[PDB]
DNA sequence: TAACTTGAAAGTATTTCGATTTCTTGGCTTTATATATCTTGTGGAAAGCGTGCTAACTTCGGCAGCACATATACTAA
């Protein structure tokens, strides 16, 4: 159980499934996705989920427990949004 | 310092789909007339608990019972 031993390199000459949906996401990227970019969303949850990361607290006093309880809440206040697209009303917090 | 080609982002529109409505069927109700018959739908006349308070005076006012006393007939000496 090493990495020395493990597969940059462009996935192909293969026998693959999934490899086809990657190629085809591929060219679909490739013809009209430009560089890296309008991944609004997805920049916003990868920047709320590394605020999260190993940060220490002020106080020596503040050190969270192990075995504390987080919990995860969503909350649907709002009218004002897409009824149709499933429902993504909302904010959602931890707790 | 704008202009056009990007993206997932709304309404917004139309197309079909669940469902309830609307539209068809019978058939019975009712109108008279009389024709006729089984058991079972009746008409009608009998007859074999439970209390409370006194509303209070007056002056009965009788009898209930009772009941006390005794005069008399029976019995022992």
């Amino acid at each position: 159980c090493g990495l020395d031993k493990l597969k940059e390199v462009i996935p192909e000459n293969t026998d693959l499934v999934t490899l086809g949906v990657r190629k085809r996401f591929l060219e679909h990227r490739e013809e009209t996705i430009t560089i890296d970019r309008a991944c609004r969303q997805e920049t916003f949850v990868y920047e709320m989920e590394s605020h999260a990361i190993g940060k220490k607290p002020e106080n020596s006093a503040d050190m969270i427990e192990e075995g504390e309880l987080i919990l995860s809440v969503n909350i649907l206040y709002p009218v004002i949004f897409h009824k149709h697209k499933e429902h993504k009303p909302y904010q959602t917090m931890l707790v």
